[PDB]
Formats: structure tokens, C-alpha cells, sequence
């Protein structure tokens, strides 16, 4: 139709797996098929983004070729994009397109990617060389943000410890979570003790090392009703189970920074425009929106993310984390998801990243809490209506997507 | 707006440039903003492909920030794509969507690369590591293609000699281009006598290494003629030379052929359905082509193509070639581009092929025919309607796109 859900949600385990990417993205599949009470035959197009375990050409095809989707009898387009952590999202409106434009009725997302098993040296390799020509010191992708972490404390007055405050809330959501690779909650101390990588970004502020592959499938309701709405369950926390494309949205940046601390500059950053053009979209705004996955990797990520949403004013980001820890401390070390709908799977900081993938994790804990399936994560009263952020490179690309319940 | 014109061509030289693909390809975008009477103020977004001799995560957001397109006060969307050699047209594709969707006004393509200046062990290694799990023996794209071929022989009774005629025609082609890496064309039994890669495939049969970059930028006709449209050229070659995209439609297959041979079926080709549908979107027939830029990576693949768009039935593409060589033979033998009105620039056999770039040869080709500047290979009457042809990997990207000067 013109109005697109997610009808199908498939998802590999998380940690270090001992599997092909390839296993990871067919395994995926074959789940989210389930899912949407659909086979092979049903799809009519696939997405997918690239591995750094196991770059590709022509990914897609490459994974479409191996899982055994050929021969079909239809038209079938496939594509891999590239965007970065941005990816699953950037995926999620290509798939909208394909709909609306008609060029396939269903289509399978897929993001597959092993960088646990890879191992700590070829991860370190393959990730510093993505940012060649940078001038960053290596780890190059931590000092990207770290170098804009510093920035941030300089120019709004953000300090090392309002950074710091992002693992342990991220910790504390993790721990609800039984798949998390954070199972055990993080104190202030252990994150500000935790070893340096960079002059203000410690070892456990940054990203969670994880393998894990996510798909899923996108159709017309209209069309998904004629032929797969079989499935009985109450319509009540289905419209979640399969919700609403509301609006997908995307705005960029540079790949690095400009190497200068006086040339950096608030334009650079994207993710309020493309959070600005979902809501327009979606005709909706932030108050109509009860659940926040938000794009992670480090802790200055997550702190202009809230900002640009519009959860909290500019600036004001290091604040929003503050009272939310001060909260904690002041309900029994306990963090009241309905006080901070943010992440309550742990993020890539407590419940893993792998690579380009994680952000496929804020779209499936958002259906979770919109169908009332997340668990002793979910809050309360029920949201109806989510909003996901990806993000890529060093705050180079960025997409924003609205899910709804119901209409 | 409705209408969306391919308002500006950029490209570098051919051949052996010792470039690096930042230059190349940034050389390429500042020839296209040139042509389009625009700066990079005035560009909203950016589309590119992987290269294979400078591999780059995130390509496109590499690019553009060394270019020095950041930072930007406005939205600049900035995308990498994957389809192989039918890249440039699929993000043409995606490119117009853009801006039907209004999520940008101007639209940079770009596709850069350097296989030739990058060396033969480098090239061979890497062409080759591209189709792992393939089971084809090296070199791993001529034989995947070379299969396909051999299938076509046994069900359609197509001739060894045919598929050499393909090199030689464009070799005629190629002859009367001054920038084409073959000036001297071939005859029938020279190109049987190189060296043989594959057993219907000899090297004068395989796609010509090459470096080189092309950028175009897609917009809105009506939003562009009231910026930039600057400059009293006739309105005739007006439309031309800034093309009208009429259609773009895709269709895929497996990234490389089964293991055996006789579970090769029609339905893995995919340039039929991709033509049928740009033909439908564009609600036109191949009667009202008068210009072709079709693939040629390989004899087999501009046989099929002319099959599958209509230049002849199926199964009938070899002869096609023949009676083509045959009319050429009896005349000269000169080979008259208005009865063989295909890749007049050489294609990929003798004008050049750098990887993922060529298939904006066919765009620059057409646009070239469409606006009367195609010297000596010039259809007279100037075309009115093209047709160009992209296809990735081994016959799994299929993107087809109409190009006509006015409605």
C-alpha cells in the first residue's frame, strides 16, 4: 500500500556465535519468514548492508546466492547499501520505496555481520583502515568521537563525567535483558577507572564487540492481509507486533573531522534533520512518542541523540543523562525505564554491536515494547508510537524512523 | 518536480591516468557542476559505488568529505550502492526517487575507479576473491559468463564465431572514437586467435581494464530550470544533452551460475524483466528507441541484452551479430551506426571498463547521440529516445533506464 509495516522480525543470538556471516543472515531469514507466516517465494526484494568480518562484493546477492533464494519464478531486486550504523534504517526506507513504488510488495532487510569472532587485532585493522586519510590516532573511530567528545566539553561545557554516566544507564537496561553481553551493571568508578583509549573515552564507553544478524520484512498491510493474515493473534499488541513505517528520514556528514579543533563545527552534524523530516512525515512529534533507540557507539553518540530528538534542548545532553543517574541513585540504584524510555535493551554500549547491525536492535526492542513483549524492560502505560536512530562513520550519517502501532 | 533531468555530465580521460580515485573522482564532480551551471553550494546529495582499486568504507561519504563538501548548513544526504557494473543506473534510479520524494533537489552519481593503474596481480586477485563460494575457477567472472554463453548454444543454437563478432563491431565503434583504448578495429578470425581465457571466451572477448571516472546530477526540471538553466544554447540539444530519465526498473539473479548447466533456465536473466518494466513505466517500445547503450562485459551479455530489449527474438541475438558483420562485410567494411545503433563509444570491449564506472558510458554515449555531438558515430535523425543498460556481477543486476530529450 501506501502505508508499509514491518510484518516480519527475525534475529540471530548475540556474542560470539562460531558462525559465518553467512550462517548468521540465512538463520536470521528463515526466523523473520516464520514470523510473517511467509516462505522464500513471498519476497520480492532484499537489502542488506556490508560485513567487516567478511567484506563482500555485491553483498546482497552474495547472501541472497548462498541462502538458496535462487531460482524464483518473480521479479526480484536486490541491493546493499552502505551508510555505515546508519545501514538497517537507510535499508528500512529503501524498502518503503520499493512498496510504494510497487517494484516489490514485500522485502526482506537483512545485516549480518561476526566481529567477536573475527578476533581483537583483524577487528582493530579492518575498523582503523575505514578511516584512512583521516589523520586519526589509532583506535581512529573512538578518537573521531572522542576528538568531538572534547570538542563538546570545551564548547557547551560538557564534562568527562556526564560521558561517563552513559554505560552505567546503558548497564542498567542491559541486565533486564538476558541476551545483553552486559550482564553485570557498571559503577561510575569502573567507567571512569576503566582504561583510557582515548584522552576522554574509556574502555567501557565504548562500543560492545558482538557478532549477530537481524532481518526483516517489510510489506503493504493490504497486501499481507489477503494472503498471510492467518495468524490469531488478539489485534491488541499485533499492530505492534507488526507495526507501521510511519516515516524514515536521512541527513549527512563528514567521514572525519577536519583534524582541526578550530574548524570544527555544529553543521557537521545531521541527526535533527532527518529527525525533523520523520516527524513531518509521520505528522506526528516527540510527545506522541514513548520509546527511544538511540545509536550508541560512544557516549557523545547517545548525548547529541537526545538533544536532537527532542527529548532535551541543545546542549543539555550531558544534563538529561545526569538526572537520569541521579534518579537512579535516588530509587534504590534502580532506573526507571517510564523516567528514561531510552534503550532498554542496553544499547551498542551493554547489549552489543556488531559493526553495521546494532541499530536493527533499537528497531526490534522498539517492537517489543510496542507489543508488550519487552519483558522487565517494558514500560508503562504501553507506547504506541517509536522513534529508531542510526548512526555512521563519526557522525557522518544519520537515519531516523517512525514506528507505529496503529493508525 | 515531476519531471527530473540528468542536468549535468562530468568525466575524467580513459585509459592509464596513475590517479588516485579521490582525484578521479572528484575531478569528475567538479567537470559535472561546470556543465550544470551549479556549485557544490547547490548540491543536496550524493550517490557513489565501491571501487575496487582504492576499496573505502563508507566510499561515497569518503569522497564527498575529501572533496570537501562539508560542512554544510543545509541537509546533504550522501549514499554508497552496490549492484556491481549496473550501479550508476540503479542510483540513477534511486537518485530521481529522491527527488520525487522531495528528500533532495539535486542529486550527485559518481562512479570512480582504477583497475588498470592498480596492476594485473592486484586486479586478477581481487575480480577473482569477488566470487568465493562461486566454484568458479580462475579468472572467476570470464568463466561464470563463459557458462551462461556455452547454455546459450545448446538452447538457442548460438555459434562460437557470433560471440567474437562482438568485439569487432564495437571495435568499428571504438575506431571512431578519438578517447576509446581500441582505435584499430577487429576482424572476425583475429579476435579467435588471442589467447583464451575461457573455453568460448578469448581475451579480445573480455572487458577492457581501464581507469576513469564519471559524475552526473539529477534534478527536478522544473526547479532547475529557474536557478541554473543560464545560457542562450538551442532548446534543441537543450533537451538533449540534459536528458529526461523516463524510466529506471530493476531485476537481479544469483551473483554467480549453479554447478551444473542444465538447471540454467530464462528466468535467471533479469535485463528482460528490467527492460519490460522500464518499457512499461515508460510507456514505450523498443520500435521507439533509436539509440542503445547496452552492457557488453562480455559477447554473451550484449546478446542477451539485444534479445531482451527487443532487437531480436530471443535465442536470436547471436545472429543478430552476424547479419550485422555480414551487412558490415558486404559494405567496406564499414559499420553504419543507424542499422546498428548500439554502444557507439566501443562499449566495454574497446571503449573501456573500470569496474563498477562503465555503465555511465552508455549515459554519456546517449547523451552525446541525444544532443548531436557524437561526431562521426552521430545518428542522423538526432535520436529522440535512448536506452541504457547496466548489469552487475554475473548476470545479477540488471538496471534499465529510458532517457528522451523531451516529452
Amino acid at each position: 500500500s501506501q502505508v508499509v509495516r514491518i510484518v516480519g522480525v527475525g534475529r540471530t543470538g548475540i556474542g560470539k556465535l562460531h558462525k559465518s556471516v553467512d550462517e548468521l543472515a540465512a538463520s536470521a531469514l528463515k526466523c523473520a519468514l516464520v514470523d510473517a507466516n511467509m516462505k522464500q517465494c513471498d519476497l520480492q526484494a532484499l537489502i542488506a548492508v556490508p560485513s567487516l568480518a567478511s567484506p563482500q562484493f555485491m553483498q546482497a546477492h552474495h547472501i541472497a546466492t548462498v541462502a538458496g533464494l535462487f531460482p524464483t519464478k518473480g521479479k526480484f531486486i536486490v541491493r546493499t547499501v552502505d551508510t555505515g550504523g546508519a545501514g538497517p534504517i537507510t535499508a528500512l526506507g529503501m524498502a518503503v520505496d520499493l512498496v510504494r513504488t510497487r517494484c516489490a510488495e514485500t522485502v526482506a532487510v537483512i545485516a549480518a555481520d561476526a566481529v567477536l569472532s573475527m578476533g581483537s587485532g583483524a577487528f582493530a585493522e579492518r575498523s582503523n583502515a575505514s578511516l584512512r586519510r583521516s589523520g586519526l590516532p589509532e583506535p581512529c573511530i573512538p578518537h573521531g568521537y572522542d576528538r568531538y567528545a572534547q570538542w563538546y566539553m570545551s564548547r557547551y561545557g560538557l564534562k568527562r563525567e556526564q560521558l561517563a554516566m552513559v554505560p552505567v544507564l546503558m548497564s542498567k537496561m542491559a541486565e533486564r535483558h538476558p541476551e545483553a553481553m552486559c550482564q553485570k551493571a557498571y559503577t561510575l568508578d569502573e567507567v571512569l577507572h576503566s582504561r583510557c583509549v582515548a584522552p576522554v573515552t574509556n574502555l567501557l564507553e565504548c562500543a560492545r564487540r558482538a557478532d549477530g544478524a537481524v532481518a526483516l520484512i517489510v510489506s503493504g498491510e493490504a497486501h499481507y492481509a489477503e494472503h498471510f493474515a492467518q495468524g490469531k493473534q488478539e489485534q491488541r499488541h499485533l499492530g505492534g507486533s507488526k507495526p507501521i513505517i510511519a516515516s524514515v528520514a536521512e541527513a549527512s556528514g563528514p567521514l572525519f573531522p577536519p583534524g582541526s579543533s578550530d574548524d570544527i563545527v555544529p553543521d557537521i552534524f545531521s541527526c535533527r534533520h532527518a529527525a525533523r523530516d520523520a516527524f513531518l512525515s509521520a505528522n506526528l512529534n516527540v510527545g506522541d512518542i514513548h520509546f527511544f533507540g538511540l545509536y550508541d557507539c560512544f557516549p557523545i553518540c547517545l548525548i547529541q541523540a537526545v538533544e536532537a530528538v527532542g527529548l532535551c534542548p541543545e546542549g543539555k545532553g550531558g544534563e538529561f543523562m545526569e538526572t537520569a543517574y541521579n534518579e537512579m541513585l535516588n530509587n534504590g540504584g534502580v532506573l526507571d525505564p517510564s523516567k528514561f524510555p531510552i534503550n532498554t535493551h542496553g544499547g551498542l554500549q551493554c547489549f552489543g554491536a556488531p559493526w553495521e547491525v546494532p541499530a536493527m536492535y533499537n528497531i526490534t526492542e522498539a517492537i517489543a515494547q510496542l507489543s508488550e513483549e519487552a519483558g522487565d524492560r517494558q514500560l508503562t502505560p504501553v507506547p504506541k508510537r517509536a522513534l529508531v536512530y542510526g548512526n555512521g562513520g563519526i557522525f557522518s550519517a544519520s537515519s531516523v524512523a517512525i514506528l507505529i502501532s496503529d493508525l
